[PDB]
């Protein structure tokens, strides 16, 4: 059930999980909750989501509380400003440390409590099967 888009496969779950249980599901499938690194990718994701809320790999790290991607793609603050829902992230109740895709629009992300259960999106790169590149 993996959908393909620009060198990566994506899994849109049918079962809701907490953010971390979702990530552990993705890891069990050789993947991670999805990063988003371009306008086209954001579009593909929100359109495929179709108005339902999905956990993505957005999560807080480091002492300052900076947003980051669980797949370890460096988080580009500047290029991601357009991807949040207006007025987010707002840290409602000071307990919103994970992020989801929410609105069906380029401005789509909300921060939400990590312990809430949502559907979720996994992402894994296509890696072709080739012999050892060492020698
Ligand atoms: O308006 C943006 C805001 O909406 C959500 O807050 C909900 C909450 O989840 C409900 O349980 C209930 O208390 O009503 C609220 C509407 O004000 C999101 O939780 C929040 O992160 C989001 O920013
Ligand atoms: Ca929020």
């Amino acid at each position: 059930g993996w959908k393909y888009f620009k060198g990566n496969f994506y899994y849109f779950s049918l079962i809701p999980k907490t953010w971390y249980s979702a990530e552990q599901f993705c890891v069990s499938r050789n993947s991670h909750l999805t990063s988003v690194t371009s306008e086209s990718e954001q579009e593909f994701l929100y359109k495929t989501a179709g108005g339902l809320i999905y956990w993505i790999g957005l999560t807080k790290a480091g002492m300052e509380g900076d947003w980051s991607w669980v797949d370890d793609t460096p988080f580009n603050k500047v290029q991601s400003v357009r991807f949040w829902i207006p007025g987010e992230p707002n840290n409602a109740g000071n307990n919103e440390h994970c992020g989801n895709i929410k609105a069906p629009s380029l401005q789509a992300w909300n921060d939400a409590p990590c312990d809430k259960t949502f559907l979720f999106i996994c992402k894994r790169p296509y890696v072709p099967s080739e012999p050892s590149a060492w020698s």
